[PDB]
DNA sequence: CTAGCGTCA
DNA sequence: GATTTGACGCTAG
């Protein structure tokens, strides 16, 4: 009441106290507030509105006493976002005055607890606009008990509050947050919006000391918290596609569907629809009673009709091509706005401290583009090359170089696979016996893809699989005896499991898997294969984490430098560079990734050196090495 | 072999 | 009549 505060209702000498005040807080706990109004904090992480406000409780204490005069304590400040209809001058002041207050409280000395924080970060910038840079919120750290809570138990699906309260809380301490306006009223709200907040402080600090308990403390606070306003600004920005050329492909691709569903009909006698399973399943046995009750549609059952009659082949091809329009185009063109497209990125997202990307999943648009029979001529379906930079700029894309295969060597220690200009090739042409030059992509594309496998405790099975069954046992015994210190790495990480039911990658992050002590066999052999591949992929998550930080800041400061880190792939950043400036900021972003070895400062030391790869290009899809 | 997201029957 | 699963499709090592 006093105990909620609306900055807009603050006199003048008191805007001033205010921000004084933010100064000198011993801690900040924040949370966006939507125009239901609902919060993050939460409901389902859908809360179905656009934002209006946010609420920061301010902690004057977590000297003497302080009263303000203009609030009770701790007071609960109120920063009014929406825009009213009309635009004019006292709404400049307001807005300045919020940018103002927003501002000190990215910058603010103390703690700043937060729940989902990117969203946080990112509507500020929004909200912010060209009045503030994105290098502004770069140093922002605050504290995100979902991310606290993803490092503990990282199986653990993504949480609301509700749920870490109820679980992380001593003893009892509670929340009411169902609240929005017409399922309630305006002081049910907004005096549940405190409550939780205060709730929200504790769940974060008993988080905290559960993280320095498990170790995980020195990875949250370097690794993941500094992470959070780069996934932040990443998602403020948003690459463009090529349009014209992206509903060319659609209408390829419209064309061989309506072609095949044409000779669909023809084949059948009947003109039917073709993508409902209930007729071409009455068509192909109710009519043509292909079984001689009726099996289904399923592709393995229309491959065993391939012979009979000419339906199936027409029907899987309908079906190959209409996955690929649908994924690549249709997909896709669902989620630009304004020509653009901006993934959401998840930082809770996987088990082994990988990031993961939705609408669109830009970590899984395919490398090789892939083709389509072009009917009533020469031509492909390329997805990556739908991603263009803005003119004139041009992509830039730092990659390392088999960075898992690199780690595999700092952690096994293997001299063998140590003393290993490409490196993938060597064994690529020793299966070839051949010379570098003449070994094709498709064979490096094998070849990587053989290594990854019979690191990770593939049998022979699946190795002879991706070719003679026998010969390759002969394979693996070739491979595993050329490398011995692979094999005892994996039985140091399985043992390791045993012992402490988790195992731990390069910097701390944890993966607990108690299945290892599973008596199933299929079972705990899954887990001991997950732990072997756990160090191995969690370290190499841990040092990209740190390669997109370092690099973020690097050209965040940088006077000349416009760079805008653009997404991440997994193994490989990319940034958009105003065209001129690709050789200055292939260099820094060379200089910056590699001098990682050392910046714990030295914790991590790697006995094996990072090589960045750089590639550079007008479209994602077409991006030359450079060197 | 291990991780994800997206499209379906 | 609508709505959620487990295969397989791609991705990254």
């Amino acid at each position: 009441k006093k105990h909620f505060c609306d900055i807009r209702h603050l006199d003048d000498w008191a805007k001033s106290q205010l921000i004084e005040m933010l100064k000198q807080a011993a801690a900040l706990v924040i949370t966006v507030m939507y125009t239901d109004g609902s919060t993050q904090l939460g409901a389902d992480q859908t809360p179905v509105s656009s934002v209006r406000g946010i609420v920061v409780l301010v902690k004057r204490q977590a000297c003497g006493p302080v009263l303000e005069g203009f609030v009770s304590d701790d007071p609960c400040i109120y920063i009014q976002i929406e825009h009213s209809a009309i635009w004019d001058q006292e709404q400049e002041a307001h807005q300045q005055f919020a940018r103002n207050v927003l501002f000190q409280t990215m910058k603010c000395k103390c703690p700043v607890i937060c729940f989902n924080a990117k969203d946080f970060v990112r509507i500020v910038l929004q909200f912010f606009g060209n009045d503030g840079s994105w290098k502004h919120v770069a140093d922002f750290i605050g504290l995100d008990p979902r991310i606290a809570a993803w490092l503990i138990d990282p199986s653990d699906a993504t949480p609301s509050f509700e749920d870490l309260v109820e679980k992380y809380c001593e003893k009892s301490i509670t929340v009411k947050v169902n609240s929005t306006y017409g399922n309630s009223s305006r002081n049910i709200v907004n005096q549940n919006v405190r409550e939780n907040l205060k709730t929200l402080y504790r769940l974060t600090m008993d988080l905290c000391s559960k993280l320095k308990d498990y170790g995980l403390w020195q990875l949250f606070r370097t690794l993941e918290l500094p992470l959070i306003p780069i996934l932040a600004v990443m998602e403020s920005h948003a690459i463009q596609v090529n349009k014209e050329e992206m509903e060319k492909t659609s209408a390829l691709l419209g064309a061989r569907l309506k072609e095949l569903e044409q000779e669909a009909h023809f084949v059948a006698g009947e003109r039917f629809l073709i993508t409902s399973n209930n007729q071409l399943r009455e068509i192909l046995f109710g009519k043509l009673k292909l079984h001689l009750k009726y099996p289904s549609t399923s592709e393995a059952v229309l491959n065993a009709l391939r012979d009979l009659h000419p339906l199936p082949k027409i029907i899987l091809e309908y079906r190959q091509v209409h996955k690929i329009k649908s994924t690549f185009v249709d997909g896709l063109l669902a989620c630009m706005k304004k020509g653009s497209i901006s993934s959401t990125w998840n930082q809770t997202g996987t088990v082994t401290g990988r990031l993961s990307a939705k609408h669109p999943n830009i970590q899984g648009i395919s490398k090789h583009p892939i083709q389509i029979t072009t009917p009533k001529k020469i031509l492909t379906i390329s997805p990556r090359a739908m991603f263009v930079s803005s003119k004139g700029h041009t992509f830039l894309a730092a990659d390392f170089s088999q960075i898992e295969l690199r780690i595999l060597t700092h952690l096994s220690g293997d001299p063998e696979l140590l003393k290993l200009d490409d490196v993938f090739s060597t064994l690529t042409s020793q299966w070839k016996d051949v010379p570098v030059e003449q070994v094709t992509h498709a064979d490096r594309e094998q070849t990587k893809k053989v290594v990854y496998a019979v690191v990770y405790g593939a049998g022979k099975e699946r190795l002879a699989a991706c070719v003679p069954i026998q010969e390759a046992a002969q394979f693996l015994e070739s491979f595993l005896q050329k490398y011995k210190k692979i094999k005892d790495f994996a039985r140091a990480a399985i043992a390791q499991c045993h012992q402490t039911g988790c195992v731990v990658s390069i910097m701390g992050r944890r993966r607990p898997l108690p299945r290892i002590h599973a008596h199933d066999q299929q079972l705990r052999a899954q887990a001991e294969r997950q732990a072997v591949n756990f160090v191995v992929q969690g370290s190499a998550a841990d040092l990209c984490k740190l390669a997109m930080i370092h690099v973020f800041t690097a050209v965040a400061a940088s006077h000349t430098l416009t760079a805008r880190l653009v997404a991440q792939i997994h193994d490989e950043l990319l940034f958009e560079v105003e065209d001129p400036q690709i050789p200055e900021c292939a260099a820094l972003v060379r200089r910056t990734m590699e001098s990682l070895e050392q910046v714990q400062a030295l914790e991590l030391q790697l006995q094996v050196p990072l090589k960045v790869s750089l590639s550079a290009g007008r479209s994602w899809g077409h991006l030359v090495p450079l060197q």
